[PDB]
């Protein structure tokens, strides 16, 4: 009676309802080494036949803006993945490792030697944003450094590597985190990509970066262990697009054209609700859903919706064809056992903002009760 417990094939997954694990970087990876407390966290989430996306995860020493994020470009942070992803299958869930960099999203303090973020640009985020920083103080945003394109294929190959790292951790894929200001939407963004040469200017040029990434971990793992997530028009890092609708569109169709030369289809496409921020709570709403539907529609293949999303919107989303897959944030949070609860319709805990990217590998992480 509830169709997010309706099955559903992602690909080569059969998953036995459509609650997903979105993607929440929780900062509990210290050195950027993956640690128990995220085998805990994943496990207590984890359900048979549910999908889970993890945390934003480092493809190269100049990924993160974040600190204790993990990482999966050394052999060490595999062996440390390698001992999550198998906590999680032994419940019989599904999880893709989601391949995270920030471009200019980050800090001297997060870079190798202290260097200047990398990105499409030499313009900064604005000051209306901050950095959290090691100790929990809020930093500025530096000039990032402005990569030529052999630096861009190097980046790709990051991706590359890091996608067949996943698999060699067991992941059974992995999500290329295109959205939200960080380094792809850096260059799909007409707001922030400045440039003058192919990467650069026209639409097709600023969507060469996400095609060029998608297309090398396609070719390294298989269409279908790769989800793509973007978010076309998002209020976050100044990550502005003159039209994000065409934008969107742009990027679908490169999707859609990737999955015809490679005779498969993608995992999915994830995007990002235009509501959803990181500074607090939630142009028209008709707008914004509009934006959502055209992208689905345009789209040969899984939708995943994400941002501001309950049960009942999730409901809703699945019963009227917006969504194959809703992907829930800050309730997982707080409700280790969300699926069960979404099921029963159980009430659901709140969750503690204050301990989203503390370093406790258990307080405001692993010990949100279950159902009693
Ligand atoms: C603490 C926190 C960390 C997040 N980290 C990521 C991330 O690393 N990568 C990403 O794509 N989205 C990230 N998100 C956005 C979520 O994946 C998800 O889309 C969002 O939380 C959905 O909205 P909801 O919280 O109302 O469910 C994060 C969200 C939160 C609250
Ligand atoms: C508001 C959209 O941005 C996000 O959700 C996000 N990463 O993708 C973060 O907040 C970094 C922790």
């Amino acid at each position: 009676n509830n169709p997010l417990f309706s099955p559903y094939k992602m690909g080569k997954f059969n998953l036995s309802h459509r609650v997903v694990l979105a993607p929440m970087t929780r900062c509990r990876a210290l050195n950027n080494i993956p640690q128990a407390a995220l085998g805990e966290y994943y496990e207590q989430r984890a359900t048979a036949g549910g999908f889970l996306i993890t945390e934003g995860t480092m493809i190269s020493p100049t990924s993160a803006g974040f600190p204790h994020v993990p990482g999966i470009f050394t052999k060490e942070q595999v062996r440390e993945w390698k001992k999550i992803v198998d906590v999680v299958h032994a419940k019989g869930a599904v999880i893709f490792c989601q391949l995270w960099h920030v471009g200019r999203a980050s800090h001297e303090v997060y870079q190798p030697a202290g260097a200047a973020p990398i990105s499409s640009t030499e313009k900064p985020i604005s000051n209306r944003w901050r950095i959290l920083m090691p100790d929990g103080t809020h930093g500025i945003y530096p000039k990032p450094r402005a990569i030529g394109t052999y630096e861009i294929s190097q980046v790709v190959e990051d991706y590359r590597r890091s996608a067949l790292n996943a698999i060699e951790a067991g992941f059974d894929g992995i999500e290329i985190h295109g959205a939200h200001g960080y380094l792809i939407d850096q260059f799909l963004k007409d707001g922030i990509n400045d440039r003058t040469d192919e990467y650069g200017g026209s639409l097709a040029n600023r969507c060469k970066f996400i095609t060029q990434v998608v297309q090398a971990v396609v070719s390294a793992i298989g269409a279908d262990r790769v989800g793509v997530r973007v978010s076309p028009a998002i209020d976050h890092l100044d990550a502005m697009d003159s039209n994000p609708l065409s934008l969107g569109l742009a990027v679908v169709e490169r999707l859609n054209k990737i999955q015809l030369h490679s005779g498969s289809k993608l995992a999915y496409l994830h995007v990002t609700q235009p509501r959803y921020v990181a500074y607090g709570q939630t142009g028209s709403e008709e707008e914004e859903a509009r934006l959502m539907r055209t992208l689905r529609n345009a789209y040969q293949g899984t939708f995943i919706c994400s941002g501001g999303y309950t049960r009942e919107l999730g409901i809703e989303a699945v019963a009227q064809g917006d969504a194959d897959l809703v992907s829930y944030g800050r309730l997982f949070i707080s409700n280790p056992d969300l699926v069960m609860r979404i099921k029963l319709n159980a009430p659901l805990n709140k969750y503690n903002r204050k301990t989203f990217y503390t370093q406790d590998p258990v307080v405001g992480y692993t010990d949100y009760p279950f159902l009693q």
